[PDB]
């Protein structure tokens, strides 16, 4: 399963996918 990370990656860890 492939998560999008693109507004998470200094504020918060936790990738998800809608």
């Amino acid at each position: 399963t492939y998560h999008v990370d693109a507004n998470d990656h200094d504020q918060s860890r936790k990738s998800q996918q809608y």
